[PDB]
């Protein structure tokens, strides 16, 4: 019997597992599936042998992400550039510029006034507080709505809403306003941000990261589905799916939001969280790497198509390239390779699909769910306290991050916070 | 004797006369020099001839300046595009992007963020309040210390900086940040605004429209130069330079802000706006018409020089053009020719100066200043009070519209008042 168990080796479970070992704690880790990492999934393209490619977050910025950059730096774990954009192919009406910002003149005063809009309302959420604590239920509405109070003309209205596609991983009339602006408040008051957070990857991917950490785990177990967290008696008993339980003094669920549903909590978890972990996050952002012939190097593309964005992400040899797209997975079915091709031809009429590669992880009995975005009304009702104990039992992981909520960076956030209010109980 | 004295044929009085007179009162207006329009001011270029050229204020904006469009449409007064930028010769640092709009992107989100807070700051401003009675104080601060504040990388910094030294026509040492943050406000809260209102100018020269108005105004008295203005009695008693004394129930004082302390008032102003009155407003702008050989077409300048912009004015031939620079008069000497020449080159090494025209707005005792700016501390002490009556003695004029100082559109809307308030005593 331990410590600690962590349960999820993604990296909010690596971390504190990593950390509550160094400070002399006797810890296990219990994982569900054959591998480390989590939504963190570097691995062998499906469609070019011998390429390492991440079906699964990736992309950093240092300045944004520091725990991760101070990661990154302990391990010595090289990192590059994000693939560079320099040949512009939006789809946003004639008068759109081909750049990477593609706003023209004749909006730019209605830009600036947006501007002032999206971060004052951004600027009315503290960070620390939880949306559900500030008296913020006017902004959680469908994005589709508060961007219609904007009032922005076409260039700019779809350059936002593609963006904002692309990142929350939600269609416009599913996503909430709310969550928008928290994104905005989580880089530092930033609408620029959100998008040039997309800075550096991973040089030899991001197993590099997670197999560095794991190296000082000394207690791991792969293939170990927990379906029991049970605190009812002095020491906390966690049952697992074919297997003898554990116990431990303390107990760290580092698993995605969407699967706490998946697991009978004793006692019940408390009455507020209940209804939102039952309904899960309505987060659907889907990630589809496409395997190409005939595009040119260093292509962006934003617009209207129901890829929202389309852009380069790596080369494969003269002629062919990896680009990536970004959709939802409730608008778009990545298995109807016709309407890839339809999709990436709307913006790229010159260009060959070859193939694609993606992890459906809503589909995933380990996640039912990519990255975290709430549906409207969940998080202006319960947000902070997703993330706070119950009793012995702790919350971990990006989908709970009041700091950095679908990143890594909030993963890690979210295990120094549970390490140290283990440490100080 | 008279219902209504006018003091001043600007556009102010020009207005306010016609509009008491065909309201059916009987109005004189008294003109103290050989011409009407005053701080407009439309004749022939001293260095090319036969060219009608601009030496006060000219550029409108339909959009933003309601009444001197209706004024234009009233008497069918054309106008045409103000000179079109296409080659940009900016002096910003080699990081700048020559373009009208010359931020690179490496500094778009300082330019985010400074956005944010120009505008939060100039959104405390009511226009119909006063500066002086809004609790503004904390930014009647000089320009420089405001900005320095900001933070802004070097190329938005002295982007930021030079427009605000040709706008205001102060330096930025002298300039107030409140009303800076004042153009701002007046321009429906837009830093842009405040110079894309460069927009269209007069076809035939402000002249056209000064004489329309002028042919409504039966009875107008020019080199007649006011010198008392007393209300002692039943009807108010306007004393002139070299000649009879004339008399009206009520008198517009439509003079320049920084020639009323020539008038003795009886009785005195009241003492709150006597200590502004004295010193005068800061304003220190200065235009100068540059006649070239050598430039290309469509050129703008904005950078660090002592011409803080520089930028195309009109054909003159195929070699020949005027450029015009805006600088100001505390810190340039447009009689330095030596002067004119560095301060041209620095932009524009190709280009040969042949001479300049200018007005010395200033030396000019009719005027005693271009456009209206405060010093720093003056207008959060002063401000509102400055363009209210004093019995039957009411103040208009571009220098005391809360609305729309320093341009022309605010020597319509005050005059407005003042008929206004005239008709309904
Ligand atoms: C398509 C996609 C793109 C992304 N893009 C980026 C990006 O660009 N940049 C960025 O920073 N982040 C990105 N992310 C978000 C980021 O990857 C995740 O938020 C983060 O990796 C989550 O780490 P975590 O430790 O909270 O959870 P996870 O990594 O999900 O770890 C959860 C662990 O729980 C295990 N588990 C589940 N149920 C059980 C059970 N009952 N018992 C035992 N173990 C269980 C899972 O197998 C898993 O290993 C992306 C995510 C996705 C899916
Ligand atoms: C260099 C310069 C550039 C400008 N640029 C622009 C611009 O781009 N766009 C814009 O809208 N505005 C511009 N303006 C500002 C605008 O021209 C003025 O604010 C506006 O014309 C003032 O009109 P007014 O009726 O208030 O005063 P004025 O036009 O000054 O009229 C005052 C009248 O009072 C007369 N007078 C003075 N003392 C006496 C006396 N004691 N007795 C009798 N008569 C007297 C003067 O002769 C004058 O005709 C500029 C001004 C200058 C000087
Ligand atoms: C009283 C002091 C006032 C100081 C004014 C400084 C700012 C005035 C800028 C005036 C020039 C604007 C030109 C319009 C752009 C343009 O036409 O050229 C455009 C540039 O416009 C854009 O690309 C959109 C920019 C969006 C900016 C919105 C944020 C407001 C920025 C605030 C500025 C603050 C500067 C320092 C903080 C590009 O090419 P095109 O035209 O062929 O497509
Ligand atoms: C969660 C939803 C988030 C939505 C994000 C939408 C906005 C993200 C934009 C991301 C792209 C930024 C690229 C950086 C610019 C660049 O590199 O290219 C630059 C363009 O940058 C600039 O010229 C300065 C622009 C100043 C803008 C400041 C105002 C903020 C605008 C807010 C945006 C709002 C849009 C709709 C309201 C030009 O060429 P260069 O780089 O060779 O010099």
């Amino acid at each position: 019997m331990y410590d600690a168990i962590v349960v999820g080796g993604g990296f909010s479970g690596l971390k504190a597992a990593r950390d509550l070992t160094n400070a002399g704690k006797k810890v296990l880790l219990l994982e569900g599936g054959e591998r480390l990492g989590g939504r963190a999934y570097s691995r062998e393209s499906r469609n070019v042998p011998g390429l390492r490619v991440e079906i699964g977050g990736a992309y950093l910025h240092r300045k944004h992400h520091p725990r991760l950059a101070a990661e990154l730096d302990r391990y010595g774990i090289p990192t590059a550039a994000a693939s560079e954009f320099t040949s512009f192919r939006h789809r946003l009406g004639p008068t759109a510029v081909d750049q990477a910002f593609p706003i023209p003149g004749s909006e730019a005063v209605a830009v600036e006034a947006a501007t002032y809009t999206l971060l004052r309302d951004a600027h009315r959420i503290d960070l620390e507080k939880g949306l559900e604590n500030q008296d913020l239920e006017d902004l959680d509405i469908p994005l589709n709505e508060y961007v219609d109070k904007l009032d922005l003309p076409p260039v700019s209205r779809q350059f936002l809403l593609a963006w904002a596609w692309n990142m929350l991983g939600q269609p416009a009339d599913q996503a909430s306003a709310l969550w928008m602006l928290q994104l905005v408040a989580a880089h530092h008051y930033s609408i620029l941000g959100v998008v040039l957070s997309l800075d550096e990857v991973f040089s030899n991917g991001s197993a590099d990261l997670v197999d560095a950490m794991s190296q000082e785990i000394p207690e791991i177990r792969l293939q170990t589905v927990v379906t029991g967290i049970d605190q009812s008696g002095d020491v906390v008993n966690v049952t697992v799916k074919d297997g003898h339980a554990f116990q431990a003094h303390s107990v760290i669920v580092a698993t995605p939001m969407n699967t706490w549903r998946r697991i009978v909590f004793t006692p019940a978890l408390p009455e507020r969280r209940r209804s939102v972990i039952e309904e899960g996050h309505g987060g659907q952002g889907l990630k589809i790497l496409i395997h190409v012939r005939g595009a040119e190097a260093g292509i962006e593309c934003v617009g209207d198509g129901i890829f929202p964005t389309l852009y380069d992400y790596c080369e494969v040899s003269e002629s062919e390239r990896l680009l990536v797209a970004f959709t939802d997975s409730g608008s778009f079915d990545p298995t109807d390779i016709g309407a890839v091709k339809d999709a990436v031809l709307y913006y790229l009429p010159e260009v060959e699909v070859l193939g694609i590669d993606y992890h459906d992880w809503i589909a995933d009995p380990l996640f039912e769910g990519p990255w975290v975005a709430p549906r409207v009304g969940q998080f202006s009702r319960v947000h902070k306290e997703l993330g706070e104990p119950a009793g012995r039992i702790h919350f971990v992981g990006s989908d709970v991050s009041l700091e950095f909520p679908g990143y890594i960076e909030g993963a890690l956030e979210t295990a120094e916070c549970a390490v140290n209010a283990i440490l100080h109980s």
